[PDB]
């Protein structure tokens, strides 16, 4: 059971950073959003543009997948997307990534049907 | 089991305009530090000085904690800190939270040996 102690500093400790902290976007995302666990997760992408721009690049450009599967589809614009890359002084459990704003065509990988995006594959 | 779309939306997905803002620093500070779980925590503070100053408050000013508890203890200077309030927009599993900083006295519970902050009571 986590301890009493180990709680507060969970609940109420931010030593390292501030709300100014703007390259320290990917080190909460990543937590946040359950990438963290077991193992840091060495590169994600977060897409900023709505669900139904990036649920629209299924019925886009049809291109090749990075792993040779033939479900994938290229943004036909560009879109604000963030990189988070595990930096070379990251060590699991304390997750360390390097934010990049970035601005380029997505590839997504689409299944189900309807066919929504199911992967990330590369931005191009 | 995790959808294949909602495991995209929970890995890909965030929508926005500002999304490393120092305005989003309690939605994703809140989400990480695992307070939006099963319901959204409606007040919560963050404190941006080193643990052993804060452990150093379980020394200083003793007062009665809010709920009549006597383990409490006020910082004898200001620290920087930040408060994450929930939105009138905010709603469960959506979460979203107003931040704002503030350089204010700290009150905090101390239990434990060593005695070290285990409950965060006001700030001042
Ligand atoms: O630009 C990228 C490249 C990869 N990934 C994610 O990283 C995972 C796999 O990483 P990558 O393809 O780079 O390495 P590999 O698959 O060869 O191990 C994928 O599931 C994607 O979710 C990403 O989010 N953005
Ligand atoms: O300035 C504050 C006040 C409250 N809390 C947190 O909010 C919880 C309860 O809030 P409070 O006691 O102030 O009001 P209550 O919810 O009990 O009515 C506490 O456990 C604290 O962790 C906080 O982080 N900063």
């Amino acid at each position: 059971k986590e301890s009493a102690a180990a709680k507060f500093e969970r609940q109420h400790m931010d030593s390292g950073n501030s709300p100014s902290s703007s390259s320290n976007y990917c080190n909460l995302m990543m937590c946040c959003r359950k990438m963290t666990q077991g193992k840091c997760k060495p590169v994600n992408t977060f897409v900023h543009e709505s669900l139904a721009d990036v649920k629209a690049v299924c019925s886009q450009k049809k291109v090749t997948c990075k792993n040779g599967q033939t479900n994938c589809y290229q943004s036909k614009s560009t879109m604000r997307i963030t990189d988070c890359r595990e930096t070379g002084s990251s060590k699991y459990p304390n997750c360390a990534y390097k934010t990049t704003q970035v601005e380029k065509h997505i590839i997504v990988a689409c299944g189900g049907k309807p066919s929504v995006p199911v992967h990330f594959d590369a931005s191009v």
